[PDB]
């Protein structure tokens, strides 16, 4: 189980990400990427895409709340962090999870 | 749907989706009918003209890398020489996946 997560899963959340030309790049971060995670944890991605916008950002949220997935996904984009300690945990522990 | 979860679904309609000679997935069998129960099997055809057995055989890798609990059983409508099979797809099968 990579990152804790089964292989559907996995291919599942990066399916979505393909829909999106604008994702160049998608960022696991947190319990998952640190390994530090239980079946609880929530799955924690930060995608990079300067033309990715908040209707991009609605639309794929709800596409992966329609998943229907046991564990909580939080979305997030690069060029909107304003949190300092949460970038640099993303810059120094990120895995890259999907790439264009 | 068809005692699938959401994700499972998606995702084998994920590896359909990178298959531009794929035209329509078709499920068949025990799902699609009430007899399906939890560990039943995945029945799918698949509907094109363009596929051959080189594509066949990727898919299939495809779904294995999935990893699902369930067999997946992929077969092409153009290759179904069992006639009783072929009847029943049209007579039963729902429309998994479409171009």
């Amino acid at each position: 189980h990579l990152y804790g997560l089964p292989s559907h899963a996995i291919e599942a959340l990066k399916c979505v990400f393909k829909e999106y030309s604008q994702i160049d790049n998608a960022i696991l971060y947190g319990s998952r990427a640190k390994g530090t995670y239980h079946q609880g944890s929530d799955i924690d991605m930060c995608l990079t895409g300067n033309l990715l916008g908040i209707t991009e950002l609605l639309a794929i949220e709800n596409k992966i709340d329609d998943l229907l997935l046991p564990w909580k996904v939080d979305i997030s984009l690069k060029h909107t962090i304003d949190n300092p300690d949460l970038l640099e945990h993303i810059e120094r522990a990120g895995i890259l999870f999907y790439t264009k």
